[PDB]
């Protein structure tokens, strides 16, 4: 049965853990580990192996080398987290020595009114990076499945390249 190593990266407090737990338990966390889940996507069965990282170059480099797909998460109310997406993507590409790595840009906290990053701005960036963009709320569970499953789909597209 096919396994996919997924890695959730992004600045402190963007909601990496809340997103991962929302997929695993369907519950929103309140006041660093790996998770497993078997899912059917497009009629193929697979095992999702997800590493929830925190916002040591050797440890970092190991997960970026091991990871097959990366959810690059920013929060729509934190411009710095959005700007730092450059940094995560650059580090991944350097480690994997490839311009093409399955990735999905996720703008989390879509339920918040204090928005500092416009959907259009993140869409344009993702288009520049050649990766899907999805806005999520870990709070409401809006597009959480969508983000992880789009990522798996990207890994499969890549594997057929
Ligand atoms: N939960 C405790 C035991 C596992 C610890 N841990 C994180 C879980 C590692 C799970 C296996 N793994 C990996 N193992 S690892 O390369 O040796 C590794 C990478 N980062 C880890 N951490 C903890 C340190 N800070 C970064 C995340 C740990 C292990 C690392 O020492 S990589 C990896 C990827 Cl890319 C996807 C899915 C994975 O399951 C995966 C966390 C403390
Ligand atoms: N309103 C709202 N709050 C969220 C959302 N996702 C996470 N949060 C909140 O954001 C804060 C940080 O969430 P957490 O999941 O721990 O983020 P993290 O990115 O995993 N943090 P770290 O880098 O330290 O590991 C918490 O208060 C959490 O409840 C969301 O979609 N909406
Ligand atoms: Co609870
Ligand atoms: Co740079
Ligand atoms: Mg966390």
């Amino acid at each position: 049965m096919t396994e996919y190593k997924l890695v959730v990266v992004g600045a402190g407090g963007v909601g990496k853990s809340a997103l991962t737990i929302q997929l695993i338990q369907n519950h929103f966390v309140d006041e660093e580990d790996s998770y497993r889940k078997q899912v059917v996507i497009d009629g193929e069965t697979c095992l999702l192996d997800i590493l929830d990282t925190a916002g040591y170059s050797a440890m970092r480099d190991q997960y970026m080398r091991t990871g097959e797909g990366f959810l690059c998460v920013f929060a729509i109310n934190n411009t710095k987290s959005f700007e730092d997406i450059h940094h995560y993507r650059e580090q991944i590409k350097r480690v994997k020595d490839s311009e093409d790595v399955p990735m999905v840009l996720v703008g989390n906290k879509s339920d918040l009114p204090s928005r500092t990053v416009d959907t259009k701005q993140a869409q344009d960036l993702a288009r520049s990076y050649g990766i899907p963009f999805i806005e999520t709320s870990a709070k409401t569970r809006q597009r959480v499945e969508d983000a992880f499953y789009t990522l798996v789909r990207e890994i499969r597209q890549y594997r057929l390249k």
